[PDB]
């Protein structure tokens, strides 16, 4: 035990009135509750931006998005106009990188205006810091949702994706996005010969363990039902599976605006290439705690389904298509990154310096660290080849 915190309280209480909530509304709720949540107002973690995210690694992988950036819109024909949209910038790191490393290419820059979506203010303004040219002192950071990079380069704030202009070819950057939205759980009861969704309930039992606890729902939900289709027809009793619905339906924005003004996607995170069982996971300062103690102050995230974004973008059955996942390793071997590596270790004469930059090299690519763990996928149109995914499969089942 512990004693129970305000945060604990307030879901209990919702559990009374509302009866157990789904995986999705907790993540909600622990995330950006906005007075206890983890998102919303956490401050001061150990070190400085909490944890070690691809761009933060290394200026070759931001270097290398960058090249995937033009070559794309090479491929679309060098329009005169193309957003570039970042879910979840982050700090910025990756956009700042692309910003600065894409500078050479002088018909692709003129071209090109950034949109971020970010719901956060505390990153907005970390953002903001990081990637703008100001003129004045006293900057309040949320009349300023407009601004101008020290290259002239225009960037908007926005809080979702449907926000973002539409009419325009786009291209789609989510880098470590997809693990942080919620999940629904679902799992086979044999003995109902269904699904039962899994749900956050109060946890007052004689011997519980926290204050909130898992529980199996009494028959399908109303959820269970809606996401029949997406669902395992093998019925093996206790199989779970975890269904990231909200990235489908960003997954679907993403097709649907390719499919109306052209562009692309590269969706990039850790996953798998197949149905999610079991990978929520809650880290707090560092080390890996159950979900359920104290809520709130843990970060939460996901392994992502690669699988099913695919599915579900073909599903649409229009001018879009996902095509992928393929390795990260692979990804940006294919994209240049070790002629690149031995470009910029030129230059440095330092060897202390260079010995960072293989390390963060290999950090990225190899298969021990980041190398496979992490995957691309893109979501683009069906007639325009992808710049990347040689090596991605063909999947019978799902192209009639
Ligand atoms: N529903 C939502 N709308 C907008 N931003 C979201 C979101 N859910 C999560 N995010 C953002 O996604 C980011 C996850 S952290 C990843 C940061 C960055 N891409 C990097 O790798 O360095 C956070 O900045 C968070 O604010």
């Amino acid at each position: 035990k512990y004693p129970i915190t305000d945060f604990e309280k307030y879901l209990q209480d919702i559990t009374k009135v509302r009866g157990p909530m789904s995986i999705d509304t907790f993540i909600k709720e622990v995330l950006t509750n906005p007075k206890y949540g983890y998102y919303m107002n956490k401050d001061v973690f150990g070190k400085g931006g909490d944890f070690i995210t691809a761009p933060e690694v290394s200026q070759l992988f931001g270097e290398m998005i960058g090249i995937w950036c033009v070559a794309t819109w090479e491929a679309m024909g060098k329009p005169k106009k193309l957003q570039i949209v970042e879910m979840g910038p982050g700090r910025g790191t990756l956009m700042k990188d692309i910003l600065r490393s894409t500078k050479v290419f002088k018909e692709f820059y003129d071209s090109i205006s950034v949109h971020l979506v970010e719901a956060s203010p505390a990153n907005k303004k970390t953002q903001k810091q990081n990637l703008l040219y100001f003129k004045d002192k006293a900057i309040n950071f949320d009349h300023k949702t407009i601004g101008e990079t020290p290259n002239g380069i225009k960037v908007t704030w926005v809080g979702k994706l449907e926000e973002v202009p539409t009419d325009i070819p786009t291209l789609f950057l989510a880098q470590e996005f997809f693990d942080a939205l919620p999940i629904h759980v679902f799992r086979f009861s044999r003995e109902k010969n269904d699904w039962c969704e899994v749900l956050v309930d109060e946890d007052i039992t004689e011997h519980g363990e926290y204050y909130l606890r898992f529980v199996q729902s009494k028959g399908p939900t109303l959820m269970t039902t809606a996401v029949k289709h997406l669902l395992p027809e093998f019925g093996l009793d206790g199989y779970q599976v975890e269904l990231g619905l909200a990235g489908l339906a960003i997954s679907q924005q993403i097709a649907n605006r390719i499919d109306k003004s052209g562009g692309a996607a590269l969706i990039i995170d850790y996953g798998y290439d197949k149905i999610v069982k079991s990978s929520l996971q809650a880290i707090r300062d560092h080390e890996f705690v159950d979900i359920l103690d104290k809520p709130g102050t843990a970060d939460l995230s996901v392994w992502v389904d690669f699988q099913t974004i695919r599915k579900t973008v073909k599903l649409l059955k229009n001018k879009s298509t996902a095509i992928g996942p393929v390795d990260q390793g692979i990804f940006l071997k294919e994209m240049g990154i070790e002629h690149r590596l031995a470009q910029i270790g030129r230059k440095l004469d330092s060897n202390e310096k260079f010995e960072e930059l293989v390390m963060g090299y290999k950090k990225l690519v190899d298969p021990k660290e980041m190398g496979t763990n992490y995957k691309v996928i893109t979501i683009c149109d069906k007639n325009i080849t992808p710049i990347g995914f040689s090596t991605s499969k063909t999947y019978d089942d799902e192209d009639l």
